[PDB]
């Protein structure tokens, strides 16, 4: 009986496998973007993905992800709220069913259709194991998705979902640009969170970026045509992977810009 997001096993349960559910540092929250603080101290975020490497795509029954080969310096965010160089490992996404919902964090209490999560690792920590069990070891930059025009920089991502429709199933996936996935400004919002996933290590700096990527229809029907289970078992489809914004507590959401 292994965590998801369903009615038996969803958020509201997840604590019971990981008491930190409650802890004072869950991720996502709602931005209330007028009690935000502008921060002029907060410096530009510095992505710097040129030399990037994709290696593989995996659904893993909870998402799909992408992984990078994060051995070497390549695709790596410092700037902004952190302190040293962080390591680019993964890119996955949470969707909805509709495309009112889906997203993890919200704005104003707005939901988004999607919400795309890079994940990375401060390199000061050497792996990102040892990180994950750092307060300030991973920093995921997340951007929104609406649904409106393609984004023709994620069509190869889309392109070859059906090949890993079932949970356990994976590819090959060279050469991937994640710089296709950026929308024009990095003005952002930045917090100290948890993964929002089990195990929900409060590791996490969370930097959101103000401007969602518009994405079509038809990229988020193939999202949705995605499986939880694994091949043989009922169908259920990979919608509705997010958890809901989690009490803010004794934490302040601060700004880029304004
Ligand atoms: N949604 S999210 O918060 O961006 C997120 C989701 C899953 C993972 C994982 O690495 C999960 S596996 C794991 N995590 C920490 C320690 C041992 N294993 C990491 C992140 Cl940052
Ligand atoms: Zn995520």
């Amino acid at each position: 009986h292994h965590w998801g997001y369903g009615k038996h096993n969803g958020p509201e349960h997840w604590h019971k496998d990981f008491p930190i559910a409650k802890g004072e540092r869950q991720s996502p929250v709602d931005i209330d973007t007028h009690t935000a603080k502008y921060d002029p101290s907060l410096k530009p975020l510095s992505v710097s993905y040129d030399q990037a490497t994709s290696l593989r795509i995996l659904n893993n029954g909870h998402s799909f992800k992408v992984e990078f080969d994060d051995s070497q310096d390549k695709a790596v965010l410092k700037g902004g709220p952190l302190d040293g160089t962080y390591r680019l490992t993964q890119f996955h996404f949470h969707w909805g069913s509709l495309d009112g919902q889906g997203s993890e964090h919200t704005v104003d209490k707005k939901k988004y259709a999607a919400e795309l999560h890079l994940v990375h690792w401060n390199t000061k920590y050497g792996d990102a194991g040892k990180a994950s069990q750092q307060p300030d070891g991973l920093a995921v930059l997340g951007i929104f998705l609406k649904v409106g025009s393609a984004k023709p920089g994620l069509q190869k991502v889309v392109d070859v979902l059906d090949s890993i429709k079932t949970k356990g199933k994976s590819a090959d996936f060279t050469n991937f640009d994640p710089r296709g996935l950026l929308p024009e400004s990095l003005d952002y919002w930045t917090y100290p969170g948890s993964l929002t996933t089990p195990p929900l290590n409060e590791c996490v700096t969370w930097i959101v970026l103000k401007e969602p990527i518009s994405v079509s229809s038809e990229q988020v029907l193939k999202f949705r045509k995605l499986n939880f289970n694994g091949e043989g078992e009922p169908e259920e489809l990979m919608v509705d992977n997010w958890r809901p914004a989690q009490p803010l507590k004794n934490r302040q959401i601060k700004a880029s810009f304004k």
